[PDB]
């Protein structure tokens, strides 16, 4: 759609220099001499933007073009011959003049070239902390609840008075369930109503999900999704920042509480009335409290303790359990629970039935029930 040549004519009976403003698609130029008497020669120098009024005619009204364009771009170059346009070119003002021999080189025409800027491109995203210190170059692990800002770089800086392009960001976390990036949000790069080059995150991200894996991808035209690397490439796109999430205050992730609950939903940062007896043919309801183990698998065994203290194992759970927002329920069979209980028992009047979740990350240390958490399966 846009035009990626020009064709200037230039007269040269005229005495009012020509102005042709250059978008940045347009690659080529070809200038039509209107005397086709005798051959033309042309040279182009240019000097560079420097404000956005420039990228029009009447910004360069009060300007000596002579004294400011003073880099060389072509020199004695037919006229027939096409000006070929390329990134090294873009957000510069050029003169170009034609000359005729006669005797010597005469000039005769001129014309201006408002060669308008490149299109702006992502090259970098920046981290910030929470009182602006850049952190590092890349990927970080970050506290959730602390307020961050991602700051976007450019292949060029704006020109004074140019407004920032319109940049938008899409936002993804890793599924507790399947680990996978997911989208949560997309969005307008934007404060006091216009848009700008740094996302601030003022309340940071959610204690609940720590643990999880944050991706936000930039872009001016649309973000890249997963998995965010350069197309035919193996390497990622430099306009993404990838944040490992971690609680706020926690010097490692674990679990925090289990616990026989009355009712079968669990929530972060809320606690349920405890069960506090059972029956064979009911479910118990594990409820597993943690932090910072968002999306972490753990085993669940179901213990018995007697009354002289010993703890012996009566059965582990088949599958592997998922915590998802640092919360998992888990119905428990209690019929399996009795068989096991009962059958080692040849007399009480009930079972102390204790859980232990050991996490698949031998890194994060295993929870036991104790005696203010059991729950008692109850006889005859």
């Amino acid at each position: 759609h846009h035009h990626h040549h020009l064709t200037i004519s230039i007269d040269i009976k005229a005495e009012d220099r020509k102005y042709q403003i250059v978008e940045n698609s347009v690659t080529s130029i070809l200038f039509k001499v209107s005397d086709t008497t005798t051959r033309y020669v042309y040279n182009i120098r240019m000097g560079e933007m420097r404000n956005e009024s420039e990228t029009t005619p009447e910004g360069l009204k009060n300007l000596n073009l002579k004294k400011e364009c003073d880099l060389s771009v072509k020199i004695r170059t037919e006229a027939d011959q096409a000006f070929v346009l390329s990134e090294k070119h873009r957000g510069n003002i050029m003169l170009v003049e034609f000359f005729k021999y006669e005797g010597i080189p005469v000039l005769c025409a001129s014309c201006v070239l408002i060669v308008k800027p490149s299109d702006l491109k992502i090259t970098q995203v920046i981290f910030k902390d929470s009182t602006g210190k850049e952190v590092g170059c890349g990927s970080v692990q970050y506290e959730a609840n602390l307020k961050f800002a991602l700051r976007v770089k450019y292949n060029r800086p704006l020109l004074r008075g140019e407004k920032a392009p319109k940049l938008k960001c899409k936002g993804y976390c890793t599924n507790a369930v399947t680990g996978e990036y997911e989208e949560i949000s997309k969005f307008r790069v934007d404060e006091n109503g216009a848009y700008t080059d740094t996302f601030y995150c003022d309340d940071g991200l959610q204690e609940s999900h720590a643990g999880a894996d944050y991706v936000f991808s930039f872009g001016i035209n649309n973000p890249y999704g997963p998995p965010f690397m350069i197309e035919d490439t193996n390497v990622p796109v430099p306009s993404i920042q990838k944040i490992h999430l971690i609680g706020r205050n926690l010097k490692k992730p674990q679990i925090t509480s289990v616990i026989w609950s009355s009712k079968e939903m669990i929530k972060f940062g809320e606690d349920s009335p405890r069960r506090k007896s059972i029956n064979y043919n009911e479910d118990g309801f594990l409820h597993i409290h943690a932090r910072g183990m968002y999306g972490q698998k753990v085993r669940v065994e179901l213990f018995e303790k007697d009354s002289t203290g010993i703890k012996k194992l009566l059965l582990g759970l088949k599958d592997d359990v998922t915590i998802l927002d640092n919360v998992v329920c888990v119905p428990v069979e209690m019929s399996g629970v009795y068989a096991k209980a009962a059958k080692g028992r040849h007399a009480g009047l009930s079972f102390e039935i204790l859980a232990k979740v050991t996490p698949l990350d031998t890194s994060i240390a295993a929870f036991e029930q104790d005696d203010k958490s059991l729950i008692e399966l109850q006889i005859y």
